[PDB]
């Protein structure tokens, strides 16, 4: 198995813009369509670092801790090292989910 039931990150997690999410939008640096997370403070897009490691650049150079997955809403903590899931995750991880499904 299960993710972290908490993480000292979840108080980095910013408000869900009011424009939703797209899972369909692709990475800011390389456009590709695959694997891309949002980030969970700034909500920008970036790919998996199974394609070319965009949104693990983003982590480095902003420091934003969590990126919720467009594959599966999971959640995962740069810092931490972990899938977590908290009540906190609900509400993004629902909205990408109907945006989803
Ligand atoms: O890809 C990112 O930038 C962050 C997430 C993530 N971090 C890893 C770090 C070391 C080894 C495998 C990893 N695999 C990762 O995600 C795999 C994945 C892909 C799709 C859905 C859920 N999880
Ligand atoms: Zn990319
Ligand atoms: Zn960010
Ligand atoms: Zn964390």
């Amino acid at each position: 198995g299960s993710p972290l039931p908490w993480c000292p990150h979840l108080v980095a997690v910013c408000p869900i813009p009011a424009a939703g999410l797209d899972v369909t939008q692709p990475c800011g640096d390389c456009g590709t369509i695959q694997e891309n997370w949002v980030c969970l403070s700034c909500y920008q897009v970036y790919c998996g670092r199974y394609i070319n490691g965009h949104m693990l650049q983003h982590h480095g150079n902003s420091g934003h801790p969590l990126v919720l997955s467009y594959i599966d809403l999971s959640a995962w903590c740069y810092y931490c090292q972990a899938y977590v899931h908290h009540q906190a995750l609900l509400d993004v991880k629902n909205i990408a989910h109907q945006n989803k499904f």
